[PDB]
């Protein structure tokens, strides 16, 4: 029970159980050790050969804690998981761009499948494709309906993804996490068919990061997503992400991570402080990258690694890069969570008031905008302990007070109200390119988060707990990537009606589904819409 | 997938065998304490309990692994959602958890006579199962050694499920009801254990840490009285990272402060008769109640909110005058330590950076009966300087925050290190004539910030990982130590490990390599501790 494939890059052994037969960890990419390191990765030349996928697959090196902020425990484990035992326990390496790819069974080079294409989400800090099995959800797709090809990429985060300043912008070095992604892609329209698959019926999905990054690809290099005269993927599901406005990747905050990463790593006052990191060994590297801030802290989404514009890959900021008409428009669904915030606001525990609400952001958020508009926005939304996430809650789930407040703006500010504000530029610049949206209440009343941000990788992902949300949410992925069409294909129980139609979205509880108007908070979108721009992270 | 199975007195269990052992896990071994029988003690099954599929994962009792009330926003947050329903159910986690679990050779009769290895785990008192110490790495030692055993790892109750004190409590006879749930177990296998293949007369109990403090609160309970039916329940001790705790009574102030507040969060307060108002609240308020106290994960950090404490009949006194007056079954035993005990404890308190601080964080959390004086006097004995303290001989690493090392210092040796010379030299005094061999464990030598830290035993000895000198020398020890009755006889040993009352002698093992060296470091803490015993109750 294994198998099997020959490609123009080489050949690939996989395991089939149960009817899916998985190549885990194929190589994709050069591994960027070495002088590689900080650098965009390049496909393979010469022929690779064989290797077993039977195994596991790396991670890259990933950023759990911060080794150098936080509170003090944090920084602890930190240290101690960048160990190499540790490491090599969980397999984690420079050499980290390989993927996964896992067919129903049976599949041959004239299968012509469509191809669903996953990027993991860690917030730019972690993740990797080790623990997202596609099996339940490619069954589905057999189980009736259509059947696909699932691939699951690994992309570098943090320092290794996204180091940023001065010298990486010089060198071109800026964004290399994204290249990795796009790199993937270019991949998969050489090799996946091969693999039996269609190129271009390619349909890109991300959660968290990785929904931001299915944003970032149509927006690559101004838009253009075209590999040797043929788009690289044909739709985007985006779950929990989309348009992040981030200031330059000259900016100030990050030359000072750059800075400071530097210093840690001992490369500092040599004359060619980048070309010097490369020098450096695997575990100070890593060790020196993590010594940021990280997600899980005080300093939350106000992210250290993030995706900044550079003006090539990344040219301008992302939400002008809408409004100019500079992305590569395709069909698409996205989604939020019902409390996007409510992870995020546990940390920041310090946030009990707008007026420290707002010195949050100046210190740490946006450098942008006056006192002025910060406390115009945030006053958008209401102190009644009701009015926060979890939504519909009453006076409940306020873990410490102006938690629910605090939830409710970052959710919605980067996620929830960030994406209708997405869709309505959308709308306008690219009215008859479809969208589709909905709102997951799946998970109504647990204690304190309510649906929380990656709730869906459980429930909707890997289908847990079995019913109404998962059957639904699936058949309209599945039917999607399949049709191009959420309602085509499978037969669905709900039509579910194109965004700027009525602007409506469906909300979906455990049990049940409906449809409703995308207009709450709106005067808190409202704020954010028509000052989108002072909210660059 | 082989079945197997065995009928005993009270029942049948079905088991399986898998390569060479056979496991039985969920053996039933008391009633289950629930509704009336919530916070009272263990009581035996009166009738047959017929013939059980114990081919799966068993039960675990409830958990406190983060307090609900007490401590940073973000622990507090995890320890009630850790409490819902759902999870619970995912653990198989559960009042209903007083099982054990047996495991062979494969091929074992009711005829086999094998010695019994009897296991306690440790979680602080708070935490912990059976469910994650399974005996299939260190049974294929000893088949392999030709001293082949019956291993035996039990459940019992922990925190406020086992542990909650007060006057109540006391009067109600329902004190220590963790103790109860192991001695009862260790009353089964009197009982059942030649069913299995196993022989009641060669039962030897080892713990880690709670399961260690466990070891010898068995040999202390009942003022000394291990015998049942006639019999002793074993004939030695291993115990690992603890021993001697000296405590405060279960009515005590700490004790009775603790399960006032219980009461007042689970709803029961006013009532005519707190403790059974206790009985009839709902599980999930009841555990939600109970994890409200101050957590072990926190900066109370090993001021423990559970633990035994003297209650006149079970615990008739503080342990320490326990071994003053010869009243605990005295038994051939091993006692170790890993090096570094304290450190893990002293990460969370952070600001205890002085030793003003440190008398006063003592003073405040820690011990009651003690002057300031004699804090400040003890604390003394250990320098400020980085290379003195823990982890030790790193010289001027592992300073996590200034001050860390020398606060794990002082917290291994008062808990542990320290405690476990001061409990050699008692019995030493009063039973010359048993026998006891202690050591060091160094494997973990260079570990960041930790070294060999607390619970380190458990990867390098209980599942032998990594392969090496230290595991196989020490699990050989254990095993014919379990065997024999002494460490040195059966396998063949590399080194022979002296009888500590000799020479006052113990082992330091390493990764490599083993030494015979003097106990007697950090002498004068030693020696404070040692005269000044009784102030140290928690
Ligand atoms: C080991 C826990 C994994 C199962 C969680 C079930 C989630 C999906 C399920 O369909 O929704 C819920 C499960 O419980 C939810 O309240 C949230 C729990 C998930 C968060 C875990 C961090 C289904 O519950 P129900 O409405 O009663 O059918
Ligand atoms: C998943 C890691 C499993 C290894 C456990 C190691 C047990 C002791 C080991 O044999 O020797 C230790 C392993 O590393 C230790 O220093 C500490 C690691 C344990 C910390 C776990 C939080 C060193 O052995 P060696 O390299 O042979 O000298
Ligand atoms: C919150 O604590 C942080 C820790 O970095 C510190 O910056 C600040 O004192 C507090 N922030 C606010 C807004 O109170
Ligand atoms: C303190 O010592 C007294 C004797 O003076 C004793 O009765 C009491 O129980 C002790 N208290 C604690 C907390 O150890
Ligand atoms: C340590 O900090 C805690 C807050 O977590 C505080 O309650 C306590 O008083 C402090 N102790 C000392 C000795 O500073």
């Amino acid at each position: 029970t294994t198998v099997n494939v020959n490609y123009p890059e080489g050949e690939v052994v996989g395991v089939s159980v149960l009817g899916i037969e998985s190549f885990r960890g194929v190589p994709f990419a050069q591994p960027p050790v070495g002088n590689l390191r900080l650098k965009p990765p390049v496909r393979y030349t010469e022929n690779i050969g064989t290797k077993d996928t039977t195994g596991i697959g790396p991670s890259c090196p990933q950023m759990y804690l911060s080794t150098g902020n936080g509170e003090l425990l944090f920084q602890l484990v930190g240290n101690l998981i960048n160990i190499p035992l540790f490491q090599t326990a969980t397999l984690s390496s420079e050499d980290c761009l390989t993927l996964n790819i896992q067919r129903p069974a049976g599949t041959t080079s004239n299968s012509s499948l469509p191809v669903l294409f996953w990027i993991f989400g860690g917030g730019f800090e972690l993740g990797t494709n080790q623990y997202y099995d596609g099996i339940d959800l490619l069954t589905e797709g057999i189980s009736l309906g259509e059947p696909f090809i699932f691939v699951a990429i690994n992309y570098r985060v943090g320092g290794f993804g996204f180091l940023g300043g001065k010298e990486i912008k010089a060198d071109g070095s800026s964004n290399l996490g994204l290249l990795d992604q796009r790199i993937a892609l270019e991949w998969v329209a050489d090799n996946i068919a091969s693999f039996g698959g269609d190129p271009s019926k390619v349909t890109i999905w991300g959660e968290s990061a990785g929904s931001i990054s299915v944003f970032d690809q149509m927006a690559l290099y101004g838009g253009n997503n075209k590999y040797k005269g043929k788009a690289l993927f044909r739709g985007g599901i985006m779950n929990s992400g989309s348009v992040v406005p981030a200031a330059p990747v000259d900016g100030v905050k990050a030359q000072a991570i750059y800075d400071h990463v530097v210093s840690e790593a001992g490369c500092a006052g040599t004359s060619d402080t980048l070309a010097c990191l490369r020098t450096v060994d695997y575990t100070k590297f890593l060790t020196a990258v993590n010594s940021v801030p990280g997600i899980v802290s005080y300093s939350s989404i106000a992210l250290s690694y993030l995706p900044r514009p550079d003006g090539v890959v990344l040219i301008d900021s992302p939400e002008e890069i809408v409004k100019n008409k500079q992305y590569a428009a395709v069909p698409m669904i996205i989604g939020d969570q019902e409390d996007e915030g409510t992870l995020f606001a546990v940390l920041p525990n310090n946030i009990t008031s707008t007026a420290k609400i707002v010195q949050y952001f100046q210190d740490l958020y946006f450098y942008n905008a006056t006192k002025e508009q910060l406390t115009a926005f945030v006053n958008t939304y209401p102190t009644d302990i009701t009015a926060g996430s979890p939504f519909n809650t009453g006076i409940f789930n306020e873990l410490y007070p102006g938690f629910k407040r605090l939830a409710a703006i970052l959710g919605d500010m980067t996620f929830t109200l960030a994406r209708r504000a997405f869709l309505q530029l959308c709308s306008e610049v690219n009215p008859d390119v479809p969208s589709w949206s909905y709102l997951a209440s799946y998970d109504y009343g647990f204690p304190f988060l309510g649906t929380f941000h990656a709730t869906d990788i459980l429930q909707v992902f890997y289908g847990v707990l079995p019913n109404y949300a998962s059957g639904s949410i699936q058949k309209y992925y599945i039917n999607f990537v399949t049709t191009g069409d959420p309602n085509k294909g499978a037969a669905v129980d709900i039509q579910w009606p194109q965004w700027s139609a009525k602007k409506n979205i469906l909300q979906i509880y455990a049990t049940k589904a409906v449809i409703v108007a995308d207009n709450f908070r709106a005067k808190s979108y409202e704020y954010l819409y028509n000052n989108w721009g002072i909210f660059r992270i």
